[PDB]
């Protein structure tokens, strides 16, 4: 028994390391410890000073320099006997303060042990290393053990969740939270991988086509982005699907807010969607020539940024891991021929260069780029170019060529290009969810795995809704932890007294979404459908409604562009440059109009089917960005109100994506607006089990 043996790889890997002789006398001291601050300008900075007396309201302590401060026995984070460092589930702390949770945290992640209890939920400190406790060998020892008796691990909580859709029959989920970078898709993968081998088998296919779905995906939606090498720019969920005996009867996923935008800008040192480098360098010279393939830096799409590759990731490499994903999940090679040419056509489409004319309208001199597109696309050159220049709208009900200039030609080339690839997105998950979907559940786990919280020098449209649906899923936790926790109780009239715990997301949630009175959201929208609107006309609009009036907005003094929203995790400053067209969302008709015409079979289906090319109307409109986003994410916290959730709280321990370096200053912050401390609290002092 693995568990029990001291030699075992579960015992080097997941448990604490036994203590010296030396460490004992230290343990069994009777000597007793308090976390202060060295300087009270830095208040996450913590030193260990001895208790050396006490009076009835304070004590006394050293410092390590040399002196002796006084602070009151209310205002006193005292250190935990000695016993407690590296405990597996922090419920079980006599002094619960925020330095006396980091240094266990501290403790345990000193020795990689990433997992921590902290009650009922799981914490992810992450390690930014590989660390050997997902193997299969792994995998076998959690089969069935009561959480108290393994250690602290993520297939543990994928564990107890599946016994309990088991022994409740009702469905379950797995809400990982965390900042981008923290871990979250890393577990979720773990999540898959224990699901998939502890309820698997026809023979094992369904098995091994679930958990390739996710490196195709990956290719396609991840990027290298300033806070993460492999950054999720869409989220995903994932319902895992079981028999009525509890066996896998399939997967489907839903995907939520590509961010189209990267396509065609990259910040400096970020990089676009992987598939564009694994494609170039990993292709044979053969399909090169075919493709009109160079380097990528001869494509505007890929050389803005001044970074091509990530450190330690071989893009060649990776374009196998890839192909081999969409042959084992049935994708046929007529189908990866045209998904290599809707991606080296978006590639061309950055490549043309627009001039100016003899007059205001625009020209296109070095028909190269154009010629290219046309070629791997299946589509008239001649067409794409009217339809890119000059492309024809109603003026009342007349027709009226327009003939656009550099700027404008660029951007419907952009918008074309935004399309094309968020439509090849969407395709590539029906396509996934066709072959996975084969049978009628009876119950399901859902995996959620968001993109994280996110803060850059300059944040926009993607931004706003990456946070605000962080922030959803914060106040979930606080809706679950604390709020129909207490409810009950009070129902129960079982004699409890009501905490604040003063974690209430409530007020930033409203400010975004609210409808009356209005939100930024619906203030875009109105925006978005009034014909004289800019965004200059839309940010004074904002201001109007919020500047001294919402405690939770910012007009800054500094610029005339930005707004503030203060989020549980900090407050985010909002660039409105671009978001009147980034909510409306056009594409010219007479582009849709080119492309149903392909030769090619999918670029066809992604302009010609109404699951795909279409868009829901709203009176005499179209649905905004914001309106459908803000409805797909209710049609998800309905979803996860019917289900019993269990939550993992990734961890950053630093902002460099580096190993063996836990910044006090960046894990604190995360424990804080996380509500770590005040979940532990929660259960030390409530009753969680009712029957
Ligand atoms: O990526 C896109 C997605 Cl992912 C979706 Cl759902 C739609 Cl409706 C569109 C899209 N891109 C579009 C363009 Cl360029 C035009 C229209 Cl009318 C709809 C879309
Ligand atoms: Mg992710």
């Amino acid at each position: 028994d693995p568990i029990h043996d001291r030699t075992s790889d579960y015992h080097k890997y997941l448990k604490v390391k036994q203590g010296d002789s030396d460490l004992f006398k230290l343990t069994v001291s009777d000597k007793r410890y308090i976390w202060y601050n060295p300087d009270p300008k830095e208040r996450d900075s913590y030193e260990c000073g001895e208790i050396v007396s006490e009076t009835s309201d304070s004590f006394t302590f050293k410092t390590v320099d040399g002196q002796d401060r006084q602070v009151k026995k209310d205002d006193a984070n005292q250190r935990n006997p000695i016993k407690f460092d590296g405990v597996e589930d922090m419920s079980e702390l006599s002094y619960l303060n925020e330095p006396a949770v980091f240094h266990n945290l501290r403790v345990r992640y000193n020795q990689d042990l990433i997992y921590t209890y902290s009650g009922l939920f799981l914490v992810a400190v992450n390690p930014f290393k590989i660390i050997p406790i997902y193997t299969q060998e792994m995998v076998d020892i959690f089969k069935g053990r009561r959480r108290n008796e393994v250690a602290p691990h993520i297939f543990a909580i994928s564990d107890v969740a599946y016994r309990s859709m088991l022994d409740d029959r009702q469905n379950q989920s797995l809400l990982i939270t965390g900042e981008s970078g923290a871990g979250k898709t890393e577990n979720t993968k773990k999540v898959i991988q224990y699901l998939a081998s502890v309820a698997g088998r026809g023979s094992g296919v369904l098995e091994q086509q679930i958990l390739q779905a996710n490196p195709i995906l990956e290719a396609f939606g991840n990027a290298k982005t300033t806070r993460n090498n492999n950054s999720s720019r869409f989220g995903k969920f994932i319902e895992i699907q079981f028999n009525s005996a509890g066996f896998i009867s399939g997967a489907s996923i839903q995907s939520y807010l590509l961010e189209k935008s990267r396509v065609v800008f990259q910040s400096e040192t970020e990089r676009n969607y992987h598939i564009f480098y694994q494609l170039l360098a990993g292709a044979t010279a053969e399909e090169k020539k075919a493709l009109h393939l160079a380097g990528p830096e001869s494509f505007n799409y890929l050389n803005q940024s001044g970074c091509v590759d990530i450190k330690g990731v071989s893009d060649s490499e990776e374009f196998k891991i890839t192909r081999q994903a969409m042959d084992i999940v049935g994708f046929s090679q007529e189908e990866q021929m045209s998904i290599f040419k809707i991606i080296a056509g978006i590639l061309h489409l950055g490549n043309i260069k627009f001039e100016k004319g003899a007059g205001e309208g625009a020209v296109l001199k070095d028909k190269t780029a154009l010629n290219a597109a046309s070629t791997v696309f299946g589509v008239n050159p001649s067409v794409l170019e009217k339809a890119l220049m000059e492309p024809r709208i109603l003026a009342g009900r007349d027709l009226v060529a327009q003939h656009l200039n550099v700027e404008k030609s660029s951007s419907s080339r952009d918008a074309l290009v935004k399309a094309l690839y968020g439509r090849l997105f969407l395709w590539l998950v029906i396509k996934i969810n066709n072959v996975l979907c084969q049978e009628r559940k009876a119950y399901f786990i859902g995996v959620l795995d968001i993109s994280g919280f996110e803060i850059f020098k300059v944040n926009s449209f993607e931004q706003l809704c990456i946070n605000y649906t962080n922030e959803k899923l914060q106040q979930f936790f606080n809706h679950h932890m604390f709020k129909l926790e207490q409810e009950e109780y009070l129902k129960e009239k079982i004699n409890w007294t009501f905490i604040d715990f003063g974690l209430d997301s409530q007020a930033t949630i409203d400010l975004i979404d609210g409808r009356q009175p209005p939100g930024i959201l619906a203030l875009l929208d109105e925006q978005s459908v009034f014909p004289n609107a800019t965004d200059n006309t839309l940010i004074t609009k904002l201001h109007s409604h919020f500047s001294k009036k919402n405690a939770k907005y910012e007009e800054p003094r500094f610029s005339k562009t930005e707004f503030g929203v203060t989020h549980y995790a900090g407050q985010v400053m909002y660039e409105i440059q671009d978001w009147l067209e980034k909510n409306k969302d056009p594409l010219q008709q007479d582009l849709e109009l080119c492309f149903k015409d392909s030769s090619d079979n999918v670029v066809t289906k992604l302009f010609n089917d109404p699951n795909i090319a279409s868009r829901a109307k709203k009176g005499a409109n179209f649905i905004t960005v914001a309106a459908q986003y803000k409805e797909q994410l209710a049609s998800l916290m309905a979803t996860l109100e019917t289900t019993n959730p269990h939550f993992v709280r990734c961890i950053i321990p630093n902002n460099k994506q580096l190993p063996a370096k836990l910044e006090d200053k960046v894990v604190l912050d995360q424990l804080r607006c996380n509500g770590v401390l005040e979940g532990i609290r929660i259960t030390r002092k409530g009753f969680p089990n009712r029957i």
